[PDB]
């Protein structure tokens, strides 16, 4: 589908119809509101388009700082009313609640069950403690959303026994599905908390989603990877990709 849509950029060039430019910035908006990155002919186009503005294919600073403007890319941190927003309509199982209430916010929400069943050549008990040990190495409160199953050999209990000692366990019933609990459990918890597994919140979404998802650990950017402007200027990852096209007038 972004092969089309560059295509319509390349009209564009000689297209000076000004309301066929912003049904074209109709398009960035759209790739910033739904995560999505052009390929890198299509980013060519979209500087090339633009240039008829000054485009620059560029990198973006461990506190970018875009290499070509200087300008600082948008924080991936959500502010304290963006993120009273987020939350509110994510919760828009009372012991799993409860659980939660009678407890002080947590640090990392673990996905027992996703984490354990992803390295399929281990065991299983083994890759969730072992996720647990290397967390636990810092002091962090870990919860980890887990099943009756666990507890059931054989996920050898032993090991799960290392697992309660280390992090907080919740076992829900076998049948209950994962996701609602670690999106409540950690948007209860605070902006602070990470976790292992409308159009503007949908956005919020996606800048809560790759500022505090733990992947197996990858590091999390100070800014915020999306398609972004300023009016002035305009920054496009493209090919998260860590390359950038830079445009400023
Ligand atoms: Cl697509
Ligand atoms: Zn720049």
């Amino acid at each position: 589908m972004l092969e089309t849509l560059k295509a319509f950029f390349d009209f564009g060039k000689d297209i000076k119809d000004d309301n066929y430019s912003n049904k074209l910035l109709d398009i960035l908006s759209y790739l910033r509101n739904n995560q999505l990155y052009p390929g890198e002919s299509f980013a060519h186009s979209i500087k090339t388009w633009f240039e008829s503005w000054k485009g620059q294919f560029t990198t973006v600073r461990k506190s970018g700082q875009c290499s070509g403007c200087g300008k600082t890319i948008e924080s991936i941190q959500l502010s304290p009313e963006e993120y009273e927003c987020l939350k509110g309509k994510i919760m828009r199982l009372k012991r799993f609640e409860n659980f939660i209430k009678s407890r002080p916010p947590f640090d990392v929400v673990i996905d027992g069950l996703n984490v354990a069943k992803m390295f399929p050549k281990v065991r299983e008990s083994q890759l969730l403690l072992n996720v647990v040990s290397q967390l636990a190495k810092r002091n962090l409160r870990l919860l980890v959303l887990g099943r009756k199953h666990m507890l059931r050999r054989s996920w050898s209990r032993d090991e799960m026994e290392e697992v309660q000692k280390q992090a907080s366990c919740f076992f829900a019933d076998d049948i209950s599905e994962d996701d609602p609990f670690l999106l409540y459990a950690t948007l209860h918890s605070g902006n602070h908390c990470r976790f292992i597994t409308d159009a503007k919140t949908q956005r919020l979404f996606f800048k809560w989603q790759q500022g505090h998802q733990l992947a197996i650990f990858q590091r999390i950017l100070s800014y915020d990877t999306v398609v972004q402007t300023t009016g002035d200027s305009w920054h496009i990852p493209y090919d998260v990709p860590t390359k950038w096209l830079c445009l400023h007038q």
